């Protein structure tokens, strides 16, 4: 489980 936000 990986999560990148902008």
């Amino acid at each position: 489980l990986y999560i990148q936000n902008y």
